[PDB]
């Protein structure tokens, strides 16, 4: 049933056409995402897992970027993805999972 | 970490704007869904959990409906939701979770 929840998560995340990136609050790094998000970011899953999310967006740095997100998730950010050169909108939500916080980020084309 | 996977699943499913319904292969009943799916079906979560999915669609019966889905998921169905009176398209995918099969169904407006 541990195996079942992981599987249900994996399937729901990968099938959903809603572009989503999962970010560690602790490290500002991507822990998971779906291919719809990969497509808007312009990167494959393998290159984006473990990546610092702020560094995918031109002009952004981890400190400022994570504070911006955390602040918004308390109430969209306008960004430009380096790999795809697409202008995007990012809407963050914060949730607690096993003593740890994650940012689930929804991504939408801005233009 | 069992608690973490459930939470990650719950969040990813509820946040995703992609309308999804989770159906038990064993009983043909809904085990989970998001509010986007609820909206197209025309029902609240509380009334749809545990419901036989075929009975939400005018003219469909569980036997035939589940076989149709299972068959398609091997390679969209056109349905009419009773509560919302909306014409929909349903695209099923099958996956194994803890000795059991689930149909993840994606729902889209047909008209």
């Amino acid at each position: 049933t541990q195996r079942e929840m992981e599987t249900r998560y994996r399937v729901v995340l990968d099938v959903s056409r809603d572009p989503m990136v999962l970010v560690s609050m602790s490290t500002g790094r991507i822990v998971d995402l779906n291919s719809a998000a990969g497509l808007l970011l312009g990167g494959v899953r393998q290159d984006l897992l473990g990546a610092a999310i702020a560094q995918e967006f031109e002009g952004r740095r981890r400190g400022e970027f994570m504070e911006t997100m955390t602040n918004l998730a308390a109430t969209p950010v306008e960004v430009l993805a380096r790999r795809s050169q697409k202008r995007l909108l990012v809407v963050p939500r914060v949730f607690r999972a096993a003593g740890e916080r994650l940012l689930l980020c929804q991504i939408d084309p801005a233009d």
